[PDB]
């Protein structure tokens, strides 16, 4: 049996429901360390201990741009910090700095008897998510930490394109009609420079950059896919072997690509 398992067995409507089955709670960070603010978003009957996950918005955003995912992954057995970074203009090597500090401080949290988090978290299972150029955040931080279970850049920016060494789990969301950072010059050229890793490339049709923030109109995909990834390689949990591996067969999917992905 996986020790790491939560949860009831999943459908597509489990996963695509606004909230998956568990309560969730949250708090502000009083005295964030090494970025500039923070939300941690936790499930309080989880049912054993779970991995983190730390969310990192794009140029001159800040949190309300990605704190849908907070309640989303955290209902599904997962503590999510969403960050602001210590200046709006930060650029991703920065950006992955302050996700790196943002789990340091879940876990130095759940090590504090005070906090509403303490021995919430398994602190050796941490996962990195982020938009845009918090999506070349996560990237940085996946290919300088390899021992992270998985990441989800969404509309990913970067200076670069080549995150060949990464060999974590990492699913790509991709803004068809994305101007700010488009496709084939960032969102597709990264997924494609990835030979060493389980990784997806999900393209939502006609989006623009902002397609997967929060107030999108495909959260019920997004929501599912993302949830999913998290529990197959965070978790180890094959019950999502095939919700994470598979072509969602979405009109809302305009490209879907993946390798490396067992699906048994």
């Amino acid at each position: 049996t996986n020790p790491y398992a939560r949860g009831p067995n999943p459908t597509a409507a489990s996963l695509e429901a606004s909230a998956g089955p568990f309560t969730v709670r949250s708090f502000t960070v009083s005295r964030p360390s090494g970025y500039g603010a923070g939300t941690v978003y936790y499930p309080t009957n989880a049912g054993g201990t779970v991995g983190a996950i730390a969310i990192v918005p794009g140029y001159t955003a800040r949190q309300s741009s990605i704190k849908w995912w907070g309640p989303r992954l955290a209902s599904h057995g997962f503590v999510v910090i969403t960050i602001d970074t210590n200046s709006t203009f930060d650029y991703p090597s920065s950006r992955s700095s302050q996700q790196m500090a943002a789990l340091r401080q879940v876990a130095s949290l759940n090590g504090d008897s005070s906090s509403p988090i303490y021995g919430k978290v398994d602190t050796a299972r941490m996962g990195v998510m982020g938009h845009s150029m918090g999506g070349g955040a996560s990237l940085r931080s996946a290919a300088n930490n390899p021992s992270l279970k998985a990441a989800i850049p969404q509309a990913p920016w970067d200076s670069q394109t080549n995150f060949s060494s990464v060999t974590v789990p990492t699913l790509i969301f991709a803004c068809e009609n994305d101007s700010i950072a488009p496709v084939n010059s960032h969102a597709l050229p990264i997924y494609d420079s990835m030979s060493r890793n389980a990784k997806q490339f999900l393209e939502i049709n006609g989006g623009s950059h902002s397609c997967a923030n929060s107030g999108n109109s495909n959260q019920a995909l997004i929501g599912k896919k993302g949830v999913a990834w998290m529990k197959r390689f965070m978790d180890n949990d094959t019950r999502y072997s095939t919700f994470a591996c598979e072509n969602p067969n979405s009109t809302a999917v305009s490209d879907f690509r993946t390798a490396n992905c067992s699906l048994e």
